[PDB]
């Protein structure tokens, strides 16, 4: 069931297919979830995206407090901060030497059948 470090998995590769891969690293990633002020919700903004404070240096925002987020677009919009979620990942490396950070739940044993 755990993944460790140094382990052979399956998983996919960038091209899209599933391939041999090896765990490098487990980090750990963390999101805030924001509510934007026409009521849109995001639950996956990475702390540097506010641009309101600096939550790099000094942690996430208050719950509830006022923000500005520079979003996937590039532009920047009003919201409000809802919460912070650290997640544990799995940072894979395959046989090109090309690597992905992944979720646990695209991470595959070598015993298992692959859906």
């Amino acid at each position: 069931q755990s993944i460790t470090a140094g382990q052979k998995v399956i998983s996919k590769h960038k091209n899209g297919r599933f391939y041999q891969c090896e765990v490098v690293r487990l980090t750990t990633e963390t999101f805030y979830e924001v509510n934007f002020d026409d009521g849109s919700f995001s639950d996956n903004l990475y702390p540097e995206d506010i641009v309101s404070q600096d939550c790099l240096q000094f942690g996430p925002p208050a719950e509830g407090e006022v923000v500005q987020v520079r979003w996937t677009d590039g532009q920047v919009y009003g919201a409000k901060f809802v919460a912070s979620h650290p997640i544990q990942m799995y940072q894979v490396e395959f046989e090109d030497g090309s690597q992905l950070v992944v979720k646990r739940d695209d991470v595959y044993t070598l015993d298992e059948e692959l859906p």
